[PDB]
Parts: structure tokens; C-alpha cells; sequence
């Protein structure tokens, strides 16, 4: 039965997460939310489970709701484990739901602590004295702070995770996670002891991650980003539980569909343009005048014989003026929308590749495709996995968290999902 189930608050995050598992020698396999009996196939055959949500940033008592549901079908399933997956740049607000989330699931369990580490040194995330470092940089000085609809204005983790929880937040500091398992794991039996529920935990290092992952062998539910699970396979495999343990090309059309606005999405789309690909920009105040948007996306895409990219990705200033006449919740969605009917018209066109760029994008894609479940492929770049559906023709996607991925990943990830 699968040992590990895992509950992730973004599709891309999922991915990532399942990414992480698969290469470290457990069996993965991904659900789109949660499956009818018997809609997933060989499942019960999986190590690992990974259930995506899209539940970073509706409200808290729909999120605690599903990630409740989630860990009841996990449960289920035979899980002894389990993990609670969020952005390694803490995506939330003091309204929640990394808070909100993690204290219903530990109740749910009936534990009394778990820690929250989002550390992801392969693409730069570490935790210092539990502030949040992307690359040199402080979290907030980094470009989270213009995020669209996290903006993320202080570093200082214990402060943000306390604001949006009910009981005591603490650290598990870096000096005694440099110390080793054993020093971790008396660490954290001390902050229990403190009333700690919750610790935030340093670190610098993927060894750090490696010893976390160690020392919480016992613990019933980890939280953080993909990289606290690095070492939680071999947990298994030293208590006897896991033995020490790909994906076909899919060739047909692509496209790629990019609604995050980050620096790096920024940097792809600039560069898909500079190379004279093919390309139509998505108007948020055309959406909301109701001019008709997406069919225009749609009979781009079909005019052209190679992929195109359909994007709103937009400077922090334009969309900061968006937002301003739209509202932000209105004008994300009416762009997640829109990018998810372009996917769903691609689909029955019999569109075969798509990459999405953003979390929340990728949640609206991939739900308007009706996907069910994901086998998890190679890594195309640091916490972005090629996947491909299970259908008898399947679809090969890949889902790229907003900050992830170098300038050239758009034309990286259509290659390695398939041929033209
Ligand atoms: N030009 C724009 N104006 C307003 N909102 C936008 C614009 N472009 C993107 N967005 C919204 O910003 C959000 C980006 O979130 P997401 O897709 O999760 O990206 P990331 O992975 O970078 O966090 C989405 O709701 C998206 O629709």
C-alpha cells in the first residue's frame, strides 16, 4: 500500500513536489483532486500520492475543507504519512492558508507539531534564524513583493506563519539542524515541550533538508516546499518499508499558456518573442469588457502550424493598473479563465502539449482539460517535471511554477514533452 500521501495547495507545486519523490526512489503518482473509484489505474500500486488542490488562495474554510477531504481519501488509501506542499516562497497571506491548512491537518491527525520549511536551495530558496533567502536576497526584496495576488512584504517567516495561526508558531534554528538528526530530533521534542505547534526550520543547505527529512521520520504530517521531502524516501527505505526502487515522447500540437507574472515568466515570454515565435498578449480589460478574447487565441493558435504562446504576463506596473480598475481577485480569474477555455478549445482541436507557466494557471488549465491523473516524467528544470494524463492518447503536459525555469524553457519544455 503507498506509504506517503501528500496534499498540495497548487497543480504546478504537485509536480513539483511528485518530481522530487520520483527521483529520490518513490513511485508517484499524481491526482487531480480526488478520484472516483476506480478512475485512477494502477494507483494502489503507487509508494506516494500526491493529490493536487487549487487551493492556495480561495478562502480559508474552502481550503481547510478540501485539504481535509484529501487527507481522509489518503487515509484511506493506507498512507502512514503525510506532507503538506506549498510554495517555497511561503505564497499566503495573513488570512492564510499555509496556516489555516497545516493546523486542521494536525488536528485531524491529533499531533501536536509539525515543522514548516519551504527551503529549496536547487533554485535558491534558504531559511536563516526562519527568514526566507532567495538567492542573497531577502524574500521581500526579491520580487514576491510584487507578487499579483501574494505579495509578500516581510521575511521573517515565524512572523507571517503566526499571523494566519491560531496556535504557538516557533524555529527550529539553524545550529541545531547543523548538528545533525539526532540533535534535530531532540530539538523538536524541546519545542513540543515548549508548546511549539508549529516550528518554522532553518536551512542552508540541501543537507540541512536531508537531516530535517531524518529527524522528522516520526512526525505524522511535514510541511513546506518540495525539498523538505528529499529525504523522506529514504526514511522508508532504512525502516524496511520501501525497497530501493521515464515517460514516451507524445508527438502532436503544442502551446504554451502563461499567466504567471513573474521575473522569470517575464524572461520567457521576452525571449519566445525575441526569436520571432509566435505569440498573442491577453488584455485583462478586454476580458472585462467582454470582447472576445479567447476565441481570438484560439483561431491564432489554429493559423499557425508551430506552437504558439498565449500570455498576459505583465510588468508589476501593468498590472498593478489592471488590478486598480478590475480588482485583483476579478482580474486573476477572468485571465485564469480565459487561458483555461484557450486550453479546453486546443484540446478538442487535438492539441496534445501544453505548458503552463503559473500555479494558479495551471490549476484553471488543467481542470478545464478534465485531467484526472498525472505519471510523472523527467525534469526539465529544478522543481519542473515533463508529466503526461493516462488516456489511451494521453496529453503531455508541463506545469511551471511562476518563479521556476530558465529564459529558454518554453522551447525546453516543448521538446522534452514530445515531437511537432
Ligand atoms: N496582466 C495581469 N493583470 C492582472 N492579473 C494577472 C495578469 N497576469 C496574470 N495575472 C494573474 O496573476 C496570477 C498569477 O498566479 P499564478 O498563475 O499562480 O502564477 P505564479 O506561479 O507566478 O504564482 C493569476 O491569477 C493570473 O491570472
Amino acid at each position: 500500500r503507498p506509504l506517503l500521501g501528500c496534499i498540495a495547495d497548487d497543480f504546478t507545486g504537485a509536480t513539483d513536489l511528485a518530481n522530487t519523490l520520483v527521483r529520490n526512489g518513490m513511485r508517484t503518482v499524481q491526482t487531480i483532486g480526488l478520484p472516483d473509484v476506480g478512475a485512477v489505474q494502477d494507483i494502489g500500486e503507487a509508494d506516494a500520492l500526491v493529490v493536487a488542490l487549487k487551493s492556495r488562495t480561495i478562502p480559508a474554510v474552502e481550503a481547510v475543507a478540501q485539504s481535509l477531504a484529501a487527507l481522509q481519501w489518503l487515509r484511506a488509501q493506507g498512507c502512514r504519512q503525510f506532507v503538506f506542499k506549498y510554495c517555497s516562497t511561503f505564497d499566503s497571506t495573513d488570512a492564510g492558508n499555509i496556516g489555516p491548512v497545516a493546523e486542521a491537518l494536525l488536528a485531524a491527525l491529533d499531533s501536536d507539531f509539525t515543522i514548516a520549511c519551504p527551503a529549496f536551495p536547487e533554485n535558491g530558496r534558504t531559511i536563516f534564524r526562519g527568514h526566507l533567502f532567495v538567492g542573497d536576497a531577502l524574500l521581500n526584496e526579491s520580487g514576491m513583493e510584487h507578487h499579483p495576488l501574494t505579495p509578500m512584504t516581510d521575511a521573517s517567516l515565524v512572523r507571517v506563519l503566526q499571523r494566519q495561526s491560531k496556535n504557538k508558531v516557533g524555529l527550529l534554528r539553524y545550529d541545531a539542524v547543523a548538528r545533525g538528526a539526532h540533535a534535530t530530533a531532540e530539538r523538536i521534542a524541546a519545542l513540543r515541550s515548549d508548546g511549539v505547534r508549529m516550528a518554522i526550520a532553518d536551512a542552508v543547505s540541501d543537507a540541512d533538508l536531508f537531516t530535517l527529512g531524518e529527524a522528522c521520520a516520526n512526525l505524522p504530517l511535514i510541511t513546506g516546499g518540495s525539498g523538505i521531502a528529499l529525504g523522506l524516501p529514504e526514511n522508508f527505505r532504512r525502516a524496511g518499508l520501501l525497497p530501493q526502487r521515464s515517460v514516451p515522447a507524445i508527438d502532436g500540437p503544442g502551446v504554451v499558456l502563461a499567466g504567471s507574472a513573474s521575473r522569470a515568466t517575464n524572461g520567457q515570454v521576452a525571449r519566445w518573442l525575441e526569436q520571432g515565435r509566435p505569440a498573442l498578449r491577453i488584455d485583462p480589460l478586454a476580458l472585462a469588457r467582454g470582447e472576445a478574447v479567447a476565441d481570438a487565441a484560439l483561431a491564432f493558435a489554429a493559423g499557425h502550424g508551430e506552437p504558439v504562446l498565449i500570455y498576459a504576463t505583465s510588468s508589476p506596473d501593468e498590472v498593478k493598473a489592471v488590478q486598480a480598475e478590475l480588482g485583483v481577485e476579478r482580474a486573476g480569474h477572468l485571465v485564469e479563465q480565459c487561458l483555461a477555455t484557450v486550453a479546453a478549445g486546443l484540446l478538442a482541436r487535438g492539441t496534445r502539449r501544453f505548458v503552463v507557466a503559473g500555479g494558479e494557471t495551471s490549476g484553471a488549465v488543467v481542470q478545464a482539460l478534465g485531467v484526472r491523473a498525472l505519471r510523472i516524467g523527467a525534469q526539465i528544470a529544478p522543481g519542473v517535471p515533463a508529466t503526461v494524463t493516462l488516456d489511451a492518447k494521453p496529453l503531455a503536459l508541463a506545469l511551471k511554477s511562476g518563479n521556476f525555469g530558465g529564459p529558454d524553457f518554453f522551447d525546453e519544455a516543448l521538446r522534452q514533452l514530445g515531437g511537432h
